[PDB]
């Protein structure tokens, strides 16, 4: 009864929403450093919502921190939704992937390990950044199977310090900026059928796994350790 | 109110459980023509159950027919489980893949479409057929994302005459022998959560889609039309 309450505790997510050194597969995915910065400055006020694959009825949390760093944009969000966390707790109990558990030194975390296999990537939702122009341009972040912009792997953890330390690229100064940022109840308006449904979409996205390893290597989570299942 | 029950109708499925013209990856997948022949005769008595990825607590229906055709072993099963169908019904309403509908002349069938994307493969549970020896050897058949055996694509539809028609290899005599075969209530002991968990396991099988595409070409559904999402 308490173990279940232990797993249902808040989960933290962090990742690059965009790695400046990467050329998109689609022109509309262009988000330059000068643009990010200007936008970041124009907006942070209220906390952007964190949702499941951009669905407005699947808000699981909020983004706690946003920070343009040398290699791209970084975000730190927190999954605080009781219902979502419970759905994940329940479902994790039924996955053979989760069952195999993490890599040695890491302790099992069914909920974190579930979100990590499923929603292995972050995806920002923002203003149309098109040639010749560059308020609230950042709309929301979305947890999804993969991202359209490479290098947006999602690192899940129970401690914002822990997840942050997973990315070799970040620097003390970076983490400071972020930390300083984090320093009506349950927003989820969907359910297990809703997420079961979403599960099929992700299953037809071409080269998802190959993208995720590319992302893993790129961001460096390879040369570290987490519950990344990709 | 009835469109719902219109979708909750039985869904059939057909597909090869093994193509004698395919070298297996793992030796334990050897299912020679002669062996199949033999077993089939020794065994069809009670109807093998039809389950989700071999979970015994996830039986969706039963296998109505199995036949050793020239190119392999074909089977025809029927998803009858009310509970499962409803879970797959409410989930389909949340899928964007299914939202895009099927190919032109075909009618949108959310449940049949959901099953096509998710449970895209057909997997046999059988006795250990190893070199030296060749009652009831056929345990059951399972609906899963991919098959360890190639050419085991799962074609779904509301009518068994149609699903059988999707396969260019089946002769009239074939369709005859299968047709002759089909001519405690809800066996489902699981739920959305149990199905949600299974989704992630599917999400980590490497080379799945490309396997499925190879499945579709080999068996022929490529040169026909169905709800095959792959
Ligand atoms: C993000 O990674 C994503 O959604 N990935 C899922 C995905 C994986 C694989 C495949 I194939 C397809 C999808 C991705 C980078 N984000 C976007 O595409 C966002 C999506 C939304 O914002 N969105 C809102 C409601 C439904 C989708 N796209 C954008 O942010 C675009 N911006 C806009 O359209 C302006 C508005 C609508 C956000 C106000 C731009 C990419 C143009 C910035
Ligand atoms: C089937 O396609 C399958 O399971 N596909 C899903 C899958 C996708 C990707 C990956 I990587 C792995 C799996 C596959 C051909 N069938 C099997 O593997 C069955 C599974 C079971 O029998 N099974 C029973 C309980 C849980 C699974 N394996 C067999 O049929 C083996 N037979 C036996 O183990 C004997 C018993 C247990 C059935 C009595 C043989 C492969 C040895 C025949």
């Amino acid at each position: 009864d308490e173990q279940q309450s232990q797993a249902v505790a808040p989960v933290y997510v962090g990742g690059f929403l965009a790695r400046y050194d990467q050329s998109p597969d689609e022109a509309e995915l262009l988000l330059p450093r000068d643009v990010v910065e200007h936008w970041l400055h124009a907006q942070l006020s209220v906390a952007l919502p964190l949702n499941i694959n951009h669905d407005d009825t699947a808000v699981v949390g909020h983004v706690a921190a946003m920070q343009s760093v040398r290699d791209g944009l970084f975000c730190l969000g927190c999954v605080t939704s009781p219902r979502f966390l419970e759905i994940v707790r329940r479902a994790s109990e039924k996955s053979e992937l989760v069952s195999r558990g993490p890599v040695s030194p890491l302790q099992p975390d069914k909920v974190v390990e579930f979100l990590s296999g499923s929603y292995a990537g972050l995806s920002l939702s923002s203003r149309r950044c098109d040639d010749v122009e560059q308020t609230t341009p950042f709309k929301h972040v979305a947890l999804c199977s993969v991202g359209r912009r490479r290098g947006t792997l999602a690192v899940y953890g129970r401690d914002p310090e822990w997840v942050m330390q997973r990315f070799p690229d970040l620097t003390a100064a970076d983490r400071d900026g972020l930390r300083a940022q984090w320093q009506s109840g349950d927003p989820f308006r969907s359910d297990s059928y809703g997420l079961l449904g979403n599960s099929v979409d992700a299953m037809y996205i071409r080269e998802r796994l190959p993208k995720l390893r590319y992302d893993k290597q790129l961001v460096g989570v390879t040369e570290r350790e987490s519950y990344v299942k990709a």
